[PDB]
């Protein structure tokens, strides 16, 4: 588990807020709260099931061992030398180690791991990417090679495969009307948006939840999409840089490629603001039925 980069780090804080805070009149003060490290209220259930998300998308806790596991805490501090002075670091890894091995409900592992964030609160957040100074210092440095706050990932993945001025620009005319271009350069593009948007894990596998996600976000059912995907996974690729491409190509050819188009569209839109669901709860609208950089596309 680990390293992660500020946009990882961002996209787990803002998933697992997006799925744990509540629906009434605590929603606002509770995001006040997340947002800046503050783990409260402590009795709350959706402060517990947020932090228990937070663990597990980072592997500080493991839910198959039933335990905490410090390793990601060296994996990151190993990737980013300048967010932690190691003394503290080896500090915040051994507290994470001591703890002892824990229940697989919300509750547990939150009252288990909140005297470690207390107590290594500036630890832990300098290195998971939550010091607002230190992150705005690495976004700089890494500009157009991370996804930047505020970019939709698609845009993010066009201008490193289809940079804007170049003879390749032009390409996005067709890219972005679903045409499944068979390049080593499309595929290259396509992986990047299908990982961005965590329909394909670090290690080139299906997650089929995550697409699943999508279209019920669309208000569409997900019975005929398991059935595409299973098929699809069924002639997966051997070689995994394809794989990817393969799936994107498989849905964008299947029955449900409405359905799929439309969610995947509500994505691209989301992707623009990892907080969108945040302040409240979006309702989706489909919009109404081309340009790149005002240029007019020949199709
Ligand atoms: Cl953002």
């Amino acid at each position: 588990m680990g390293p992660f980069d500020p946009e990882e780090m961002l996209f787990i804080f803002t998933r697992c807020m997006e799925d744990n805070l509540e629906d009434g009149a605590n929603r606002l003060p509770m995001l006040a709260k997340w947002k800046e490290w503050i783990n409260e209220p402590v009795d709350s259930p959706a402060t517990q099931c947020f932090g228990k998300c937070v663990l597990v998308r980072t592997g500080l806790y493991d839910p198959v061992a039933q335990k905490f596991d410090a390793s990601v805490i060296q994996e990151q501090f190993k990737a980013y030398p300048s967010l932690g002075e190691k003394s503290k670091v080896e500090a915040y890894a051994n507290a994470v180690k001591q703890l002892p091995s824990t229940n697989n409900d919300c509750a547990a592992v939150f009252k288990a791991y909140d005297p470690v964030h207390k107590a290594h609160k500036d630890t832990s957040k300098n290195l998971f990417h939550g010091n607002k100074e230190l992150t705005k210092g690495l976004y700089e440095k890494l500009g157009k090679d991370i996804r930047q706050k505020k970019q939709s990932y698609f845009e993010f993945c066009e201008n490193k495969y289809y940079p804007a001025g170049s003879d390749k620009r032009q390409q996005l005319c067709q890219i972005r009307q679903y045409t499944v271009l068979d390049d080593a350069l499309f595929k290259e593009h396509t992986d990047c948006v299908m990982k961005g948007i965590r329909y394909i894990t670090k290690d080139n596998q299906l997650d089929v939840e995550e697409v699943k996600r999508d279209f019920k976000l669309v208000n569409k059912d997900t019975k005929a999409l398991e059935e595409v995907l299973n098929d699809c996974k069924s002639k997966e690729p051997s070689n995994a840089k394809e794989k990817s491409w393969h799936y994107y190509k498989c849905l964008v050819e299947s029955s449900v490629k409405d359905d799929f188009k439309e969610a995947f569209d509500y994505r691209e839109v989301r992707s623009q603001i990892y907080a969108f669901n945040l302040p409240k709860n979006q309702a989706y609208s489909k919009p109404a039925v081309m340009e790149i950089d005002g240029k007019q596309c020949p199709q």
